[PDB]
């Protein structure tokens, strides 16, 4: 079955973050140094709300500005409804 030879060992497909963001993962309560990119947008999604990064009025602004996440993104500000930074960084800083 070349199917199941191709997805062999690239079924979860997990990354280890470079260090910046693995930091990130941590204050929000990661354990151990690799994730599947899903459990990474979990831990990004805590990590906003618990430095409450997000305007309370505007939910889907962030002002990362100024904390090492802006840092990372290269951004003083993202709407999720507009994540292109958020692709960028990820490409950058998630190793398979
Ligand atoms: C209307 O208010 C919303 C609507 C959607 C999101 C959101 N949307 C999710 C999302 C957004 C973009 C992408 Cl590419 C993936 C996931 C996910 C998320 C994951 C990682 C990051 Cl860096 C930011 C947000 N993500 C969340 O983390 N949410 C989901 C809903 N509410 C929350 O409390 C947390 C949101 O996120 C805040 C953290 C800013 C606020």
């Amino acid at each position: 079955d070349l199917e199941n030879l191709y997805f062999q060992g690239s079924q979860i497909n997990q990354v280890r973050p470079k260090l910046p963001l693995l930091k990130i993962l941590h204050a929000a309560g990661a354990q151990g140094e690799m994730f599947t990119v899903k459990e990474v947008m979990h831990y990004l999604g805590q990590y906003i709300m618990v430095k409450q990064l997000y305007d309370q009025q505007e939910q889907h602004m962030v002002y990362c500005g100024g904390d090492l996440l802006g840092e990372l993104l290269g951004r003083q500000s993202f709407s999720v409804k507009d994540p292109s930074p958020l692709y960028d960084m990820l490409r950058k800083n998630l190793v398979t």
